[PDB]
């Protein structure tokens, strides 16, 4: 298991590469064996999307009472949790872990 | 509606009846056309089963922040809640609702 926490996998995703293609600027009329040093300067934009699915295992237990689980405070504050703020600057106010529901050892 | 929560039923569902059937005790060996007014002392137990099948109505909310849930306060207590005491005598602490949810008007 790795010890920042998750998934320990011996072929995890693999790494996307991406690089724009050098697109030189304007050669000597003459030929120069050296290698370009003059390109013209570029940038590209796009769109990327990741649509992992996973797999749930549902909790099949008998306790009585009812369990701990994460709830959003329902009082007034000036800025909703996890929402933008007025200049538009979204937060995150606290980690959410994982560990709510219980299971006996 | 009734006006104190629930499910309005023009047919609800029925009363079921329960009596215990008396037995007489010693009749006298001469006729009496009165009515009997001894009898048996005598009580019936047992026990009794309801089944009660209920349809649900899931949520399909696009809310973003998490909603208020109900929970229980998972600090240290004498006795926990909607349990037993160290007498062995069940309570309710509060009022339990149903809205918590939310939907749009």
């Amino acid at each position: 298991s790795p010890l920042m926490g998750g998934f320990g996998l011996k072929h995890p995703p693999p790494q996307i590469l991406i690089k724009n293609t050098p697109v030189p600027a304007n050669p000597s009329t003459t030929f120069s064996a050296a290698k370009f040093a003059s390109f013209i300067t570029q940038y590209s934009t796009g769109q990327v999307s990741v649509e992992i699915e996973w797999e749930l295992q549902k909790e099949n237990s008998k306790r009585w009472n009812p369990e701990i689980q994460y709830t959003s405070n329902y009082n007034k504050s000036v800025n909703v949790d996890f929402t933008v703020d007025t200049n538009g600057v979204y937060s995150e106010p606290r980690p959410i872990g994982t560990r709510y529901l219980t299971r006996n050892l």
